[PDB]
DNA sequence: CTGGGACCATGGTCCCAG
DNA sequence: CTGGGACCATGGTCCCAG
C-alpha cells in the first residue's frame, strides 16, 4: 500500500486546494472517514527526521502518527532533536524497530522513564 | 569557594569584552590552565533550570558541567525537557544527589533505557 | 590560537581485617 | 574501635596536533 506519510501528504494538498480546508468534503470526496484523513493528515505533519527513524515509512502507523503529532505539538524542537538522538544510537550501530521507536520519541515528555 | 558556574559566567564576560574572546589571553590573566576557563564556561552556558536540579551550584563540577554541556550540545530543549521531568520527581519530594542528577540528565542519550 | 588526551595529587569514601 | 587498601571524581596542568 501507500504509507499513513504519504496518503497525509496527498490528502493535505487537496484539502488545501482542491477543497479550501473543508475536511468533510475531501472526507466526501475520498468516501472515508474523516477521522483517517485527520490522521495521515498530521502524521505528514511529522518532521522528516522522525520518519527517516524508519525503514520503511509504511511502518509509520496513520494512528501513532497522529498519536504522535499531537504529543508533540508545540514542541517540534524537541520532537527533532530526540530524533537526531535516536538516529545517532542507530548510528551506532543499536538497533529498535516501528513500536519502539514511536515509544522512545514519547518518553521524553514522560515523567516516568525520562 | 565559588561555583563553577559561577566561575564560568566571569571568565565568560572577561573573554566577549576584556579579551576579545582569546582564551589564552585570559588565561595568563586569571593565571590559570585554558582547560580550566574552557570548562567552567561551558558549565555556565547550561540552562539555569538545569542548575536549579542542584542545591547548591557548587555541587554541580567545572568538570560534569562541561561533560554535559558537550554531550547536549544542539540538543538544548532535550536537556531542558529531562531536566523539568527531573524537577518533578523532586517537586514530589523524590531526591538524588549530584552523580544521580547528571546521570538521570544523560541518561536519555542512552540506550540502556530498554537495554 | 584551540581542543583533546594523558597525567597528577588531592580530598574524600568504602569496606576489609586485625 | 582502628588502620590500611582500593577506589573515585575533581581541580589542575602539560603538551601534542590541527
Amino acid at each position: 500500500p501507500t504509507s499513513a506519510y504519504e496518503r497525509g501528504q496527498r490528502y493535505a494538498s487537496r484539502l488545501q486546494n482542491e477543497f479550501a480546508g473543508n475536511i468533510s468534503a475531501l472526507a466526501d470526496a475520498e468516501n472515508i472517514s474523516r477521522k483517517i484523513i485527520t490522521r495521515c493528515i498530521n502524521t505528514a505533519k511529522l518532521p522528516k527526521s522522525v520518519v527517516a527513524l524508519f525503514s520503511h515509512p509504511g511502518e509509520l502507523s496513520a494512528r501513532s502518527g497522529d498519536a504522535l503529532q499531537k504529543a508533540f505539538t508545540d514542541k517540534e524542537e524537541l520532537l527533532k532533536q530526540q530524533a537526531s538522538n535516536l538516529h545517532e544510537q542507530k548510528k551506532a550501530g543499536v538497533i529498535f524497530e516501528a513500536d519502539e521507536v514511536i515509544t522512545l520519541l514519547t518518553s521524553v515528555l514522560k515523567t516516568s522513564s525520562a
